[PDB]
């Protein structure tokens, strides 16, 4: 009735696949273990970002598209180079730091209690520094002005790109609390499905607000361009929006049990 | 012989990545339990149909192909919307509401006896009002005129239609049943090739169709349009005739107990 | 050390989700399970290729590229049909048939003695009859002449598209042998492995061959456009050859007890 | 609170899908062994080459781009090739090799002590000799000259050039050594995310470098074109360079037991 485990193999059953914040109980305020979570925030970050801003500069020398139009091709290149990026990113640290690689990722998982407050602002700062990091070696490795800064395009409203950046942050969000930080069977798949919400949230955004949906991502080549837009405030009140509305529903899905049908 | 399992790690193997229509038995038809249903099928077919609309209203920006020749690139941008959007939009809403996030497929469950016909009909209500209010707002959020609302195209006339609608339609609800209704060791990763399915799906219809594949879908744009075209019809009666073969051959498949050699 | 397995639950534990082929026994030759066979074969193949070939008619509506040259997205759109098409057929009757949906698939298994030769045989003659069905449903239901049928192009010879044709063939049947003949932890994955290794050879070949890599693909439309090139022959010995192949190397590892260090 | 396993069905259960370094221990350094470690690292790694080189030569037959701007469909595509290609080359020999299929895959895992120096010589060796024949074989196969070979493009340096190669490397090698070495839940799939990271590295690199990210790629094309730039060596200082780096922030993570809140 039971199949035998090899000793050599049970390292593949007994150590689980879970986020790091999942096993952040008693001994978690450690020098040691803000290092730790530090350290997985910068390099999954750094990674994910530099890969993602390379990505884009390179999908931005395209040949301009008349009439202000849309380069389909040009936004699965940028969609990927995020999604897949961060897939990357969050699969490599996932037992780390939990490869949030996101601010408004972590202020959800803040609001969720997933993460503590201090923990969340170490983590928070680290994405931040990790963005500017990132922005500044795309820039240096690759020729030509910075193609990967966020920017209103295609017709959209400063109200418009808010909303855009919002309801995109919060699918992201949303993924996160429902796989990552919910226990369960596809736990360790989350940051495949992470990696695919962040795919679909730029080929929602990219064409509109350049995608912020982070606002390390904004931030960083903002400051390696040496150039805010007045309306820079999208990319960060769009994300906390998003990540208050993404908790707002898990937080309501908990109070009703919403796993058990005889609670 | 055994692989130990640390108590904190149970979570994950105790607690079933499952649709939750697998669980809804006795006690499933409180207020409560249907109220939760409900949540996830708005919730979740929100998110999926006005993140897939944004898309292809960013798509169908793309400059005019001459000749009325096919556009690749822009295909398949938005096939994955839909076929990425519904594979998060299911991982989400799955272990909530099962992730219907369509009527034909909810109908196909129907026939099954997956799920009983009174909690069906309000999940297919559901669907629909989440379909308007994603139209709705899809249309607020973007620039131009509704680009995201189907109609036939490609030279293929309504009977063509019809007949791509409901095979369309078929190979989704065909994956539902194989793959989430029955029960084995890929139950979980059921949305996965849901989502794969759909973006299938997509790449056969949308040239001739505009792909819709989901009542709920096709209804919503036509209102927050203001325009029904006189065919309509297909995009109600093709999907309902793609979970009718769908259902059919999973029936013959469990007439015949298919899964078992010695029966 | 142990983690519960509630008893609603274990459904997805006790069902393996393996090809159909490895529980075929002892009670096998029934004309009950002769059926079940041939039901999922012709559903899985029926799917797949007429998704594909519906796909394809699309894809090369496409304007036509200068001076012979290739168009990438054209070519990503056809291999997505077929490499996804696959998956999801493969993912539909795994557990009916194995979904093979290739005749020189089950030559392969056939070979490794995975599948009795009478048995591949009526699987064989059952997915080339699904072929033909496929074409003759996707050019009935699609405007202008057929577009799906093989052809060369690209500048290839007769001998380069046999080559191209038998190594891309090789690459799907080693990973069918290796992924879900062999037994192990990765088995109920196969099905995704498969259609990435469809896609591949697709990048691989559509531009020089069409891409048969399948005797049943390549017959099927060639039946309907009712027009057989005379170089026809390659899309069987080529296929033929690349089923020869990945056995070759297959068996090769199996008298090596490639999996053991200390046999 | 247990789930029956039918005895046919714990083979997959039983046999771990795990990369073959990790059993190498006591008796691998037999005659048979080290054949078997090769056998798998030149099938691999000329099975994924062999295509990835035919699929570049395809999409480098698109149409040129003006004023040496990017060409979006035609990267992904070549991408496609090379992360798909490893991804398949990858999951078939796992379990026979560990499928490195790069000799600066190779090096990470020589230095991290997963694989033993003298072993880790003899697998680079295989790759380059199986690189070597997958240029000479694609060459042969297509039409036109060797377009798959690696050069510095959109206006990159050297410098630049040498810099992209590490860092892409390096998410590659941190990919391996964080899903396969690291023994965990996750290690099955490791092949899945190890294709996405070269997927990845590819969008980055392959319009200013041509993308090597592995000698065995680049001293391949070299040899067969007949031709080898001045600038060769950031094709393998890069990689080297990459590797590592990656293996210096595994060490980190190591040293500081990353995965234990409590050592
Ligand atoms: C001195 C007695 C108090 C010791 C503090 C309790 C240590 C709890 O520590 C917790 O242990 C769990 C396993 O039991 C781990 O999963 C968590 O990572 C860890 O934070
Ligand atoms: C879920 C509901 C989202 C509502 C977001 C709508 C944002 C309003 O968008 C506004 O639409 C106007 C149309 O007259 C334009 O004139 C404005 O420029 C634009 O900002
Ligand atoms: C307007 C739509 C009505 C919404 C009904 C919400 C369902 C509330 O249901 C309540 O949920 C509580 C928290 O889980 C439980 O403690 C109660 O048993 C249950 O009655
Ligand atoms: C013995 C008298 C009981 C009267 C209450 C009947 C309500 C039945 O409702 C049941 O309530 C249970 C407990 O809250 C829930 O777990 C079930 O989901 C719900 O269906
Ligand atoms: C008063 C005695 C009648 C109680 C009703 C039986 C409750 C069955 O309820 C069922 O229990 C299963 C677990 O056993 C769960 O998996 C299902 O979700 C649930 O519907
Ligand atoms: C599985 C079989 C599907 C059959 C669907 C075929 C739909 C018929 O399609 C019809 O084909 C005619 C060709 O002469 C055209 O003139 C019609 O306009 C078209 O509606
Ligand atoms: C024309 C093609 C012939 C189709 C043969 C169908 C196979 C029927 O097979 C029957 O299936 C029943 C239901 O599972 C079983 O109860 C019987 O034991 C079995 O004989
Ligand atoms: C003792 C006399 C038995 C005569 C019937 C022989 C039929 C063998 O046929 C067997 O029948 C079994 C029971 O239906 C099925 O489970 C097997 O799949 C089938 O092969
Ligand atoms: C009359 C005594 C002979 C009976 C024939 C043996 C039946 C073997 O039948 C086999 O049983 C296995 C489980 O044990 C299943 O996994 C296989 O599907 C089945 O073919
Ligand atoms: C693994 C080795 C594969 C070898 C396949 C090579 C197929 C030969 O290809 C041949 O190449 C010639 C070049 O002069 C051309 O003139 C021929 O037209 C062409 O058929
Ligand atoms: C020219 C390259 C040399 C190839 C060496 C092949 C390795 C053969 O190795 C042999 O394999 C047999 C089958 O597994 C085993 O029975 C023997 O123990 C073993 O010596
Ligand atoms: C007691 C004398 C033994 C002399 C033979 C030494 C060969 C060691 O070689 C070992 O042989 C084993 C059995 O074939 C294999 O399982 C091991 O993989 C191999 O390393
Ligand atoms: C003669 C006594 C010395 C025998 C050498 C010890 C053989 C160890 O050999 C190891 O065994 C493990 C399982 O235990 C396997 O997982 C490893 O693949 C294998 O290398
Ligand atoms: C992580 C930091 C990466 C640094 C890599 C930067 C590579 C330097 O790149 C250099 O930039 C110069 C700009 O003036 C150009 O003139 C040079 O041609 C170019 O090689
Ligand atoms: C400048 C930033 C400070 C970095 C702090 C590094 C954290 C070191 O932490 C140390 O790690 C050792 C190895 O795991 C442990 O043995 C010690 O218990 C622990 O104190
Ligand atoms: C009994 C006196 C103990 C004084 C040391 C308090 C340091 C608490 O720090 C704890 O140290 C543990 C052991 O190194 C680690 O496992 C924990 O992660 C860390 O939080
Ligand atoms: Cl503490
Ligand atoms: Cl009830
Ligand atoms: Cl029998
Ligand atoms: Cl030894
Ligand atoms: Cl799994």
């Amino acid at each position: 009735g039971q199949a035998e485990i090899k000793p050599e193999d049970a390292p593949y059953i007994t150590n689980a696949y879970k986020p790091a914040y999942a096993r952040w109980g008693f001994g978690s305020d450690s020098v040691r273990n803000h290092f730790i979570a530090m350290s997985g925030e910068f390099v999954g970050t750094f990674l994910f970002l530099w890969s993602a801003f390379v990505i884009a500069q390179i999908a931005n020398q395209a040949p301009e598209t008349p009439d202000g139009g849309s380069n389909p091709a040009q936004l699965i290149m940028i969609s990927f180079g995020f999604g897949f990026g961060v897939m990357v990113g969050v699969f490599i640290t996932y037992r780390v730091s939990g490869g949030n690689l996101n601010p408004a990722v972590t202020l959800a998982l803040v609001l969720a209690r997933a993460i503590p407050p201090f923990r969340g602002i170490l983590m928070a700062f680290t994405q931040i520094v990790a963005g500017m990091a990132a922005a500044g070696a795309a820039s240096a490795m690759t020729p030509g002005e910075i193609a990967f800064a966020n920017a209103l395009g295609g017709g959209a409203s400063r109200t418009r790109g808010l909303f855009l950046e919002a309801f995109g942050t919060a699918i992201l969000c949303l993924t996160v609390l429902m796989l990552a930080v919910e226990k369960h069977r596809a736990t360790w798949f989350a940051p495949f499905v992470i990696g695919i919400a962040l795919l679909i949230a730029h080929l929602i955004c990219i064409y509109y607000t350049g995608a912020g949906l982070n606002p390390a991502r904004s931030f960083g080549p903002a400051v390696a361009a040496r150039s805010f837009p007045n309306y820079h405030w999208i990319y960060w009140l769009g994300p906390i929006l998003g990540a208050f509305l993404a908790y707002s529903i898990w937080q309501m899905w908990k109070w009703l049990n919403y796993q058990t049908t005889n609670p």
